[PDB]
């Protein structure tokens, strides 16, 4: 309950410091040639071809039988790929003309602004039934908000608001529609339905909010302030958005870490940047949370968890595989002057020029306009402190000169697209992928219930893992780690995983600890148990070549990085191969994986192993 937002400001604060008119908008006015040219440098000729190629495009018309597949089939993509290319027509003809300004896209921004006002709603076939009907297909009599309505409602307010005039000079009743549209499908729906899940008004301890809340407030607060001339009501929904994004920002944990991963970092944090620099332009700078420590922690948890070329930290039910808008980033690492983020920016951009943001998001697309000379500029590199230790979400990151990246967790096993994975750890050689998490697969018929951890990628039994007394870690709150720390200084990451296992396992303590030096990872286990039921078993999930060149020895040859795992002679080392049937899993590491096997005949009630891996 830190209700940041509700603290900088009260209802009546707020009607002092916004800014009315529409005199916040960072962008030159339409017909300001001259400022526009200046804004747009290099990206004016590609902006205006891009635009041409769309002088003859058929607006597409949603039937509704692709509405109707979703109840019949729960095929989304017949409704979503023509919508998405209307809105992306609509915000490329955008930037082309204000690109060009000759007025040559104006009739088919007309086109396409009215044709948008014909349909019965912006929502998805998907998200439709959460109107009262439950139906998926629209019931003129109600609105609701999702996240293409809110989008969809933004990028309307923005191309009213710049337009207004040539379209009021052709036929004032096409800009007229649009201020009805936006009021009956954003506006009015925004201040009288309390009970859009995504408000997290009628929110309990333990619901969940995610990416969704400050997605769609960041768009319905664009709606009020291109659209709301009325100072008190403008002021009542600003308020309110504010009172619904500090759920999103309490919710969240302080220390910035996404315990979804980087994947949903571009929509989450990045949706949460948005709607606070949206929220600043329009308070002419008076409420601005930019630079809150946690914001830009939530920045530069896309920076830490970037292993490079391509690989990401992925705990949980995320692809190691990743990626990252460099404009976003960059944007978003001025706001709270992280230079790291801004460096990391470049990085990504690996060489190629920052252009325009296309896609369907009017306030990225045009944003992207004002950042896109300085990020060309910006010298490329991914620098980064040797730890990062983010102490509630209980993930830590260490990193050493020989091109070791060591990822481990404590947590729990209830996380958001929870792995039982509590104390893993991943070992990445020059950004390879070493010591792996396979990640997400095809969401099949037991994906989300029980029956999802009967699925392999979901089971401590395929992470970096001990199984005491040959017993896996169980699912649910109550099953976590105790006593996670991190000596910053010593890179020495430590945690006691054994209530994370059943009872059945019958573990008092194990601490697995995690020590990084300049040239090598050693990883130790000591556990005390309640009673010595079955031998342990370690596990290790890997790829590429695997070898065994004598007792207590693997060796790993994967994509030119090459590796010595030593191990206690206590155990045997067997190699199991793992066939990826599921195209989710084999599009990142291939056709197969593997898991080596460490098991023993030993059974002691205290003791302890030590595992050493280093490049040879
Ligand atoms: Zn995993």
């Amino acid at each position: 309950e830190r209700d940041m937002l509700q603290k900088a400001a009260d209802e009546t604060t707020l009607k002092n410091v916004l800014v009315m008119k529409q005199a916040w908008v960072p962008y030159p006015a339409y017909t300001d040639r001259a400022a526009w040219d200046s804004l747009m440098g290099s990206n004016k000729q590609r902006l205006i071809a891009a635009g041409e190629k769309l002088l003859d495009y058929k607006w597409q018309l949603i039937p509704a039988t692709a509405y109707l597949e979703y109840e019949r089939t729960g095929n989304r993509k017949i409704m979503e790929v023509p919508y998405d290319a209307n809105r992306q027509a609509l915000n490329t003809l955008m930037l082309a003309e204000l690109a060009e300004g000759k007025g040559r896209f104006i009739d088919q921004l007309l086109n396409g602004a009215y044709m948008s006002c014909e349909m019965n709603s912006w929502v998805l076939s998907a998200h439709l039934p959460r109107q009262s009907s439950k139906r998926s297909l629209p019931d003129f009599r109600e609105q609701i908000i999702d996240l293409g309505s809110g989008g969809y409602g933004a990028l309307m307010a923005w191309v009213h608001y710049f337009f207004r005039k040539p379209f009021d000079k052709i036929n004032p009743v096409v800009s007229l529609q649009m201020r009805k549209a936006i009021k009956e499908r954003i506006l009015d729906p925004y201040m009288n339905d309390d009970d859009m899940w995504w408000m997290a008004f009628n929110w309990q301890p333990g619901e969940i909010i995610n990416n969704w809340n400050p997605w769609c407030n960041s768009n319905a607060l664009q709606c009020f302030l291109l659209m709301e001339n009325n100072k008190d009501r403008l002021a009542k929904a600003v308020y309110r958005s504010m009172k619904s994004v500090d759920k999103f920002i309490n919710f969240v944990k302080s220390d910035g870490a996404c315990e979804e991963g980087t994947s949903y970092w571009g929509h989450a944090a990045g949706k949460l940047y948005d709607y606070l620099q949206i929220l600043s332009d329009g308070t002419g700078g008076k409420i601005s949370l930019l630079n809150e420590p946690m914001i830009r922690r939530m920045g530069e948890y896309m920076s830490r968890s970037y292993v490079g070329n391509g690989w990401v930290v992925n705990f949980a039910d995320a692809s190691a595989q990743g990626g990252g808008d460099p404009l976003l980033i960059y944007r978003f690492g001025k706001a709270v002057n992280s230079n790291e983020m801004m460096h990391f920016a470049a990085y990504l951009l690996n060489g190629r020029k920052p252009y325009a943001t296309m896609g369907n998001d009017a306030f990225r697309s045009l944003q992207s306009l004002l950042c896109c000379n300085d990020l060309a500029k910006e010298t490329p590199k991914h620098d980064m402190p040797d730890v990062t230790w983010y102490p509630e979400t209980e993930f830590c990151y260490m990193k050493n000169k020989n091109g070791m990246f060591v990822a481990a967790k404590g947590g729990f096993n209830n996380e958001s697209h929870n792995h039982n994975d509590v104390g893993t750890f991943s070992l990445y050689v020059n950004t390879i992928p070493v010591i792996l998490d396979a990640g997400v697969g095809t969401y099949t018929k037991q994906t989300f219930g029980k029956d999802r951890y009967t699925i392999w990628t979901m089971q401590s039994n395929y992470h970096n893992l001990p199984m005491i007394n040959g017993i896996p870690q169980k699912y649910g709150q109550e099953y976590k780690a105790t006593n996670t720390t991190c000596n910053e200084k010593k890179r020495v990451f430590s945690t006691d995983i054994a209530a994370a296992y059943p009872s059945e396992a019958k573990v008092k303590n194990w601490i697995r600890s995690y020590t990084l030096d300049d040239r090598k990872l050693t990883i130790t286990d000591s556990y005390t148990l309640e009673e010595a039921v079955a031998p342990n078993q370690v596990n290790f999930m890997t790829w590429g070549n695997v070898t065994f060149p004598s007792q207590g020895k693997i060796q790993i040859e994967v994509k030119g990085q090459k590796v010595e795992l030593d191990y206690p002679t206590l155990f045997k080392a067997e190699l199991e191969t793992i066939q990826l049937d599921d195209p989710r899993l084999s599009n990142v590491w291939g056709k197969e994986i593997y898991r080596i096997t460490l098991k023993t005949n030993e059974k002691k009630e205290t003791g302890n192993y030590k595992f050493v891996i280093q490049q040879i």
